[PDB]
């Protein structure tokens, strides 16, 4: 989090040791009511096994959809969608088979499946299976189910992979043409995603020079496709303070549309927070890339007074 | 699903339905038994407390987690945090309060809470919190948890939105200047996420003639940023067959890169089905928009002995 | 398993469906013998719990090694010696607290934990911890410990990938001064890793004609590094039948000297699982790399009256 | 262990000695208790009797797969299928039947086999047989199942084999057409895998002068294959310190490559400790081989400040 306080680390492990207090506080509690133990293991079975059923019943339920899907999602296979509804069939069927042995041998099994599918069909009927805000951004983070992902490997693999390399080459001619603009690349991330399309708009102490010999390749059935950079000055008290190379992070426009259109289905908050894990996300990527090698400066900020050009000379005399 | 039919649907209300039918067998079986409603209804209420209690349990330790990324993902407030962990504390407080009256005044409670307690922490500490593929499926896609929904929200607000508008002209430009060209842009949408740099390699019928009049403007500080279209001649039998204005999905590309790199987390199958997302989710933006005043079409093909330029003539001809 | 008949498949799940048959068995006998389940899962319990103890101690004498090997393995860190020697300690003893409770509580302690120590230690001292070949194999392919692996990555990376690309631009070079060798490179897998350093001596019908021009790069400090393929010729009862770019994968060479090295710690049966393994991990890479667009083809073969020339022409004839 | 500290030595016999402890303080415990000792006898011979048990079904249930790969593994013999999934047959029906006289002789047989078979089934359905880090770390260095075994190897079979013994020649050769240059070969070892391609980017204190003379070889059908190498200038202060021949590892880059492929299921920490390994391995092999006449000398570092061309130069000086 070395680009911004508000940036959230990554989950750790606190939910699992606050379980084990838990487990620890229970045993306590069981061991003072003194209770026989084999009633405490006959009940937590059952209770174990009644959740089987509803993961069952639940899988059941689901796959009445997920059927309808069967030739597009799972390639026309009946045991795909089965494993997509419930997991490995061969676990699930085990533990239903423990189940119903240690539920119909222990001390009406029909009686409590019908009172378990009734739960669980008013639970599915209600809308009452959906996940808390946490869990959902914990599984989505885990299982990389963010717009930001996309955006910060689309930026780095068909803009910063290709530019990246060629920009030392580009400065020095530049230079030798023509003033010692420094031989990186600032690129601004504003958490509130306000890209203006002009800088100069945003802080005057701002203001354009000239731009770097364009860079040419072959993309994706268009040729001569052309990459071009800016040069922008940073004065100081009407003075000159610095050059560089200084361009806004464009995929955070997108994340602003995406939260004025209603078709997107994307809030503000929903803004914000893709917004910082698409900054954590490229400096995670940047931390490891072999194209990066002191060519890159990213600069993090959020508007509370503020002036952008002192921010990039604060990163420019390092 | 015009576009291709391996591009599933949106998830109906099949589960909703098959809840209903086993909600309706579930209560003629009660009635066949001959058991006393009462009962039913005090066990099914007592079944509703403990998932309530097995929630707040869950959710405290969730919250053991989420008070660290309180100052980074909650603005400084404690009810946020709790909020997330448990929803509604209103309406879980009334549950909670509920279902303790109902157990105290119905037919010991501390014992029962350890319990559950022991066995929330068990399934933490042992993984077993993992949710379906189908269901996590289901939230992203009703959530918009997808790197697709990002892809083809940038793809259009990036490029379509500043390049179909300003087509007709450029098109007219290099008609007066120069080859009779359809007035219209086409998208190839690879379900592989091939995405050659070259499209004569991928087909030796499709070659280039000529490019179209650069557009230009300001984005992101970078002025003068140009955007660049590539005229395609489409051959049969050694004859100009059409031309046309062709051109690659760009972010499928990125997909592919993605499924390569191993610390994205991104697989093959996860490629293949956000390739689809993308795609669907594009076709909706362009049905949506006024920019798509029949000024581009979109072509998705799946290589099984497979003809591109076939398939761009088909879609020609029409 | 395209390439030869005695490639090896990968693992299924034949174990978990075997373990799935012997689970109801067990419970059939169980419920045939007409015991109480109580006792069932009591003794269950209990057996799983000594497991657990026993994983517990034979932690703690890894430990004893592993503390030698902190700074250099584990970067001081003691928490991780001890997850690298028991595994996520929170599930270990929330696991250990069970069973104590569960022991303790059900109906001497000390005397079974001594008891399982002796057999603990007598296991280790006595080296019966070894596993069986059948599952060492299983966990090396799983997690990719093999010599193989490596070295066909190695030769996918350092040669393939760069060599493949401009192989048609060599081609035509040659071929427009100076006959019409076929456009791909034929990569010979002899599963005995016999590599001769001349082909000519393995079969006469194959016979050298010329060398492509060199290609050149920088690699590892080393500049102008070169790259340089030969031309053969096959033959027909004395008359040419065809011309191609052929040659030994170099990396078995290796694998037979490593079998002829005592230092090396390699046997032949080693050998031959490996060179499969190179070769299935080889087709794998090549089946999904973009650089490789019909430019390569793997000619695997196992010396039982056989001719080398005639196997080269089956897949030179398609 | 003198290359760095960083790289760990080979494992000892602390977990026997730390057995030996446990032995002896369980043996106390046993006596302190004043149980019979034929009592403990007797419990301690079912308890390894079970451990048999356990084995026996294990091994039915891995042989129900390697049955399916019998042809293309074992060579069409059951007998090997079965050893490679129990062992010497041998010795496991020797212990069987001992197992079956002891538990039927001692103070039901079927029951606890059921429980047994339950209790396998359980583990193997439920993935509880996966071993720690340390113990398969154990197994793969005992049987050199590492990828760093072979790259070493293939590093001294392929490059060092036929590179040192005629590099005095060259060397000379050089010296006399023109250059003062050690008769040493210079090998970089990275532990970070970075390995650029050019080394006066990594410090500009390294600078080209020459190329050595070409050797040239047949190898695996390519004849005439040319092994080359580069001097370098090592400065001081702006001043001529040394020249040398230098270079790096090469594997080191295929490590690093394969961390960042998804398809090669390999990762950073992986990374890391392959490479130490390699470094070690080859070390050893160097140390071992009579080629290594005081012509080569390997320099491993781990960037922390620090200055490449100091450590050449603190190796050369000796
Ligand atoms: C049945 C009746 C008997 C019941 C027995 C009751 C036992 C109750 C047990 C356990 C309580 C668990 C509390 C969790 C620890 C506090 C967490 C924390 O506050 O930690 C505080 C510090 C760590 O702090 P930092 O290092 O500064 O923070 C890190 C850092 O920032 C990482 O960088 C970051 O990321 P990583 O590097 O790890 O990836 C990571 O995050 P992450 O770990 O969440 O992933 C952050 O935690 O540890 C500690 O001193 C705790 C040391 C544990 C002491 C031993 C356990 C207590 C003593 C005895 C227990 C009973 C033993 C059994 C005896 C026999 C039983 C019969
Ligand atoms: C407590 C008292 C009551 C106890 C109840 C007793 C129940 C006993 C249960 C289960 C026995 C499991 C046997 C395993 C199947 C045979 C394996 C095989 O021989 O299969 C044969 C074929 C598949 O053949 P192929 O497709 O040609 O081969 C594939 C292919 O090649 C893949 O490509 C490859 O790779 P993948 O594509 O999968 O990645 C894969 O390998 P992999 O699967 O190992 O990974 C290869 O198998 O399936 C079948 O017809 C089996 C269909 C199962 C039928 C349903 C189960 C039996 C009916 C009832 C069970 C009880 C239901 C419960 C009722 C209520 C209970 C109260
Ligand atoms: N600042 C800046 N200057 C550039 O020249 C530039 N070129 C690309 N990018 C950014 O890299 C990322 C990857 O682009 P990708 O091609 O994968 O998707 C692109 C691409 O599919 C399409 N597109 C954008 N510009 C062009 C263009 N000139 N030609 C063809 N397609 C284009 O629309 C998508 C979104 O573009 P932007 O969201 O405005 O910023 C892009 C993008 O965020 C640039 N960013
Ligand atoms: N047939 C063939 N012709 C070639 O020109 C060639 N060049 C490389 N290779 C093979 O690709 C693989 C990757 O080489 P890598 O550099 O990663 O390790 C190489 C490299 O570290 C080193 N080495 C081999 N040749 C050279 C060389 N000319 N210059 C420097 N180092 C070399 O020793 C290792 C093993 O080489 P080979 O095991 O004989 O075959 C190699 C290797 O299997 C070739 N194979
Ligand atoms: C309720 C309990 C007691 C019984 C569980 C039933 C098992 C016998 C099932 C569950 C998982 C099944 C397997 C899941 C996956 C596959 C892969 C499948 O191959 C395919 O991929 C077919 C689809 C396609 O090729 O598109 C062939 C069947 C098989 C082996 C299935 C065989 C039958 C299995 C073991
Ligand atoms: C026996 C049972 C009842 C108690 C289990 C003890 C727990 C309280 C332990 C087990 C795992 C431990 C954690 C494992 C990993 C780490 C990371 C560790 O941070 C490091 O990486 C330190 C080493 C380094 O930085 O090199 C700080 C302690 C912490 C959080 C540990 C805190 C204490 C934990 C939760
Ligand atoms: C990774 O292992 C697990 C996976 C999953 C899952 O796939 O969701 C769930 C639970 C898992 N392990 C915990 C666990 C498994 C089994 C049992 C058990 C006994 C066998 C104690 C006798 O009692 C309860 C039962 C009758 C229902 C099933 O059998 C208790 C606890
Ligand atoms: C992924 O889950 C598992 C992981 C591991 C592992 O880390 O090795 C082992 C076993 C796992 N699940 C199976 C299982 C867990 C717990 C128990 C249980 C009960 C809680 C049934 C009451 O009984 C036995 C016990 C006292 C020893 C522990 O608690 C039974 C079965």
């Amino acid at each position: 989090s070395s680009l911004h306080p508000s940036i959230p680390c990554p989950r750790g492990h606190g939910a699992q040791k606050a379980a084990l207090v838990l487990l620890s506080a229970c045993l306590v509690t069981l061991w003072g009511l003194g209770e026989p133990p084999e009633h405490t293991l006959r009940y937590l079975v059952l209770h174990l096994a009644s959740l089987q059923l509803g993961l069952l019943l639940n899988g059941v339920c689901s796959l009445a959809e997920e059927l309808r899907h069967i030739h597009s999602r799972y390639r026309g296979s009946y045991w795909r969608t089965v494993r997509a509804c419930l997991g490995c069939p061969l676990r699930r069927g085990a533990l239903l088979l423990l189940s119903i042995y240690f539920y119909y041998s222990l001390p009406p099994f029909t009686w409590m499946l019908a009172l378990l599918g009734l739960s669980q069909a008013l639970n599915i009927l209600l809308g009452l299976k959906g996940l808390a805000p946490a869990e959902i951004s914990a599984v989505c983070e885990k299982g990389n189910f963010n717009v930001a992902h996309g955006l910060a490997w689309s930026y780095y693999i068909g803009y910063l992979r290709l530019i990246l390399p060629e920009l030392q080459a580009r400065i020095r001619t530049y230079n030798q043409h023509y003033g010692a603009v420094s031989q990186r690349l600032y690129i601004l991330l504003p958490l509130d995603c306000g890209v203006p399309d002009n800088l100069s708009m945003a802080d005057p102490n701002i203001r354009f020079l000239d731009k770097l010999p364009q860079q040419t390749g072959d993309r994706a059935g268009i040729k001569d496709r052309v990459y071009s950079n800016s040069i922008y000055e940073l004065l100081e008290n009407g003075q000159r303070a610095g050059t560089c190379v200084l361009e806004y992070a464009t995929p955070l426009q997108t994340l602003f549309a995406m939260s004025q259109y209603s078709q997107a289905g994307f809030s503000r908050e929903d803004r914000l927070e893709q917004a910082k894990l698409f900054c954590r996300t490229l400096e995670d990527i940047l931390a490891d890339a072999p194209e990066s090698q002191n060519n890159c400066r990213l600069i993090a900020y959020q508007e509370p007074s503020f002036s952008l050009s002192q921010e990039v000379l604060r990163h420019l005399r390092q």
